[PDB]
């Protein structure tokens, strides 16, 4: 009988963990509890943000505190760029003694020339279904979100992996977070069936955007080599308040895959709604019809635009801005758009 | 008994007026009875946009080709910034003649602003006489029936700064951003009083940009480096008008407060869809908080804070009325409460 | 016997033309006689950098003004991007009527480019044909008396990537970053092709913007938004033109090697002065490293590696002529080494 | 006999402490004689920049390590903003056993509603005196460079210190960086009498652009709420192959002060030089009569360019790009110019 508690804990600041540091003294939380923590915080979430790292360096000093080495088995989903309203907070799961349930997952660091290739996708795949098991379900018609943290590569990484002989899938920085998250989606896709594995090669990656997962949902960070696995679903083997549903955000201003999910979690849309979703900027310049400028825009990153656009849609929906919304959509969901799921209790 | 009659054209480019010419070629609309244009165009909306100044040339150009000196009288407000999935379009509000009252325009233009006006009573008197002339334009003398005045005012470079203080002059400021700010909120207030929604003796230099407590429901402003004037155009509903359109406006609270804009398309008898027309303000709230929760606009060296108000409540709006070619405009100093703006619809009765 | 006239114009303003309507109304510029004008424009450098053909249309305008539709073949090579303290100006190339080699100056032009042979070998003939006709126009036919050749070429955006996948051709690139270092590349091997600078069956698709050991000496390269085609402007020296000017060059093995302008104004006798003109290419290394050290140039979300570039090498340079209007642009694809670019310098003899 | 040594450690990361590490393990660096570290980090340099505040934890769990709590008296001055070819490095400044001397110092947490005032002014006078006292230093016309690290205003911090009825100078975030690196520039101006107190008052500071100091290095960042001092001179009583000159730059290009350290210092320009200098946009709006466009520029702040001009300037006469650049001249030298300092042997 394990119970999911999901605790959203505001933060000021990349390394102001004071909030949590709260809950824990208040014994809201209980530290030997953490299985991960998702984050949103304040950097340009592309390649130069060290707001990312910068946080799990302070999460991880304040965890280990209370923990020591078991601190280095939770999950740290720190995803950059709070544009628009968008209001920086961590997610924190926590497991306590059919409803929500959480496994979690890892993986060794990542060679530099398996990046954005069927190396990655296979790797991924693997702690997918190690994390999915850890959770406790068998079922994928069970899971309703799989959260990603992977790596991507800088001019430095990209030279140190020809001076060894390697080829890169790319020598692009920002590209590079697109091949990983773009592979590492389809890894996810993999392992929960929603692609056959002879369907997959490198050429297919990153080119046939028809190939996607409803649930893959991956950020890519400077501050990792391996990767971070967190799957949330519905299991008989788990009680509590908290369900989740999900859907699939067909471009980036359809807002009613969570309406739907709230309907089907049977609570209204308020200030307690748990909202995680992907955005991603149309490869077409178009939205339904309308050109978008995103593309085209070399002061603002195509993915700091779709975070501040969709991030405002939901906001609009749901009501607050304490919301979890993470940019480039590769093969997680349409192009276009991507997964968003909800996480509430039934009233 | 005039018409109003509104075109929405997609551009490709700022300079891209081809669809307008398809218009005016197809005599969709005729050039004489053109009042004003507005635009969203691609630039930063801030300080250097030089793409509003191209969009103007560029439709400066194709009028002088049809109308002549006539072209000069048409308004040109081009409102930079298209972020997010925000879609570059014009707006071109046509004057034509037909035969309830229905959708009225009415423009009007000012005399170029002394640096040293900029963002004091000067600047907000000078508007506020225009605002009135514009508003007799548009055959209305009650200011409940005026719903959007959208106003393009001058901004400040470090060269018109120090020109001014060259012969002995002091500007309000010599941030070249805040100056926008100080513009567009000296001109709302302009509207403020011109509407009878601020006492004239509640107005002071140390007022603006300073008491956000006084602001208008209705004022729109958008500043920019391409003119040193301003232009007014004035949208209301009017018994002296008629056609299909109509106008309602409401406030919205913060940036995720879209009831405004369901209670407008009510109001209007229509229901949101492709023909909906939205022209909104959006502010970053300099709370520093939305609903409580803290939001990062006005911390960010990177991308300046109305480029995120904008991208944020374009989406908001996006996700109600089902498309993205709306006119969103950042920055509502005294244009609706800190951290709001007004926000009006153009649509057709259909119930 | 022709000479060649080079004229620096201040600009307030990316359509700012005051200072060449006055040169032209005191018969300093003779319009006739322009063969190009050069430009550094305030927008970002990039792609939705508008303020370039903001003062295309600025100029065209002025041009056919005076010329009418000769105006049509005047080179506008209008480079975006100035950063640090970089100051926006107009250089303007004048032939006219004298009585030893100076400066002297050829044009050419070139049809519109299919979007898929941008980034191709396509790309690289059609500019290679161009630069040898302007060659001819200059009276140049020793590639060792050319020292500059300038080439404006055009970019990708999403929709022009689309419009091509439409009709069943392919793009180099869908990253219309990416397109614009394509651009340049190509354009810049087919000056080295033209120049004998490289072989040609040297060359392939598969060589572009990889092999960065393929470069030219003389390539400038510079892509914008607002062109289908290319302009050419080539730079030499001949005995069959006279007059006071002549013109060096080098070739910066990195972004602080500023040896070869202190060596070229060795060889014009002249020595650095506000007169000084200065056109270089600026390009962040892809190793990541200049001499050993690491640089962040290429890992930078917020900033675009050129207009790094452009502002670091502006400075170095700056810092050598001791003035800021020098003609810098970013990104050297096949112009120089990696991490270099070619430097050259346009002086009157004073020893 | 204390011996003033200078060390330059390369970094890839603002968390990369491998160098400094290094420098320990081989000892070729004592922990316990680390007084000062300066760096450049990969920030945009400005208010929400967290590779500052990133470096410092990082450096303060290294040294704290080696140190404990006798850490906490090291300076730790991280300047953001690495534009152009400026390559991030950190400067170790160790004491070891006339020649180069070095003094650090601090203050308390600085009241919101001092900064950008006189009170900010006294506060960082005293510091300076204090700290040129430890770094036995009497003649103020022996001090070659002051550096000091201020704080900032945030939105937030804002409203809060209105919520106790008290005023700040500024409720423009990126212009509070501007006033706390003018008054405490003056207050290095003040200690070093540069400046008569009777001349200061609130009005006066970043009024008055013709009060300055050519020593002021004034540097700004959200991750401290005091100040951090450290002085730079000659001494008699300290000895060592290491010595200081420094000049004042009139405006962004004006490299001949430079030149002249070089030669005071009997050094040539080398990889072995160490540069620090401060640069600052023009408020005239030009450059030798020359327009720019820093000030008018909404999406590149005017000190990211000013670093990335200057820099490259400098980088051009010294032949490498590990030098320390430093935005906005507030006081710190003539307006669009600032203070520069070297550090070399004599040959
Ligand atoms: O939203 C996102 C996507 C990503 O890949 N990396 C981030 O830091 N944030
Ligand atoms: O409002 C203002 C006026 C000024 O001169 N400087 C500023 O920073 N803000
Ligand atoms: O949204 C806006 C507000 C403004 O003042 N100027 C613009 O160009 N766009
Ligand atoms: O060079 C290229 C071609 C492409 O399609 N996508 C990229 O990211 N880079
Ligand atoms: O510096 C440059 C290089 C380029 O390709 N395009 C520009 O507009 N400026
Ligand atoms: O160069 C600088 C000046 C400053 O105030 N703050 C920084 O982080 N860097
Ligand atoms: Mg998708
Ligand atoms: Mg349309
Ligand atoms: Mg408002
Ligand atoms: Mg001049
Ligand atoms: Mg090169
Ligand atoms: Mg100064």
């Amino acid at each position: 009988m394990p119970i999911a508690k999901v605790h959203r804990i505001a933060t000021a600041s990349p390394d102001d963990v004071s909030g949590l540091a709260a809950a824990i003294a208040t014994g809201a939380i209980a530290p030997a509890g953490i299985l991960a923590i998702f984050g949103k915080t304040e950097g340009n979430g592309c390649v130069n943000d060290f707001s990312r790292g910068f946080a799990v360096q302070s999460l991880q000093m304040l965890l280990r505190g209370h923990m020591g080495a078991a601190a280095d088995e939770v999950c740290l989903v720190m995803s950059g760029g709070t544009e628009g309203g968008m209001s920086p907070h961590f997610l924190v799961f926590e497991r306590a003694e059919p409803a929500l349930a959480i496994g979690r997952a890892h993986t060794p660091d990542l060679p530099f020339e398996a990046l954005g290739r069927m190396g990655q996708v296979r790797m991924v795949a693997q702690a997918v279904r190690r994390a999915m098991a850890a959770a406790g379900i068998t079922d994928p018609e069970d899971v309703h979100f799989v959260q990603v943290k992977c790596p991507l590569l800088t001019a430095m990484r990209v030279k140190e992996a020809e001076a060894r002989g390697a080829t890169t899938a790319t020598s692009d920085t920002l590209k590079s977070m697109g091949l990983s998250r773009g592979a590492s989606a389809l890894g996810i896709a993999l392992a929960l069936g929603e692609v056959a594995e002879d369907a997959l090669s490198d050429a297919v990656i990153c080119a046939d955007y028809g190939l996607w997962s409803a649930r893959a949902s991956c950020s890519s960070g400077i501050e990792l080599l391996g990767h971070e696995i967190v799957v949330l679903g519905m299991s008989e083997g788990w009680s509590g308040p908290l369900a989740i549903a999900h859907g699939v955000m067909a471009d980036a201003i359809d807002v009613t895959p969570v309406k739907a999910a709230l309907s089907a979690l049977g609570a209204e849309a308020g200030e307690a709604t748990i909202v995680l979703a992907k955005a991603e900027p149309s490869r077409s310049g178009r939205i339904r019809g309308k050109r978008h400028t995103m593309l085209d825009d070399s002061d603002i990153s195509p993915t700091r635009h779709a975070r501040a656009f969709v991030a405002g849609a939901l906001a609009g929906v749901v009501g607050h801005t304490e919301i979890y919304v993470s940019g480039g959509g590769e093969h997680q969901g349409p192009d276009g758009g991507g997964p968003v799921a909800v996480i509430a209790a039934r009233t």
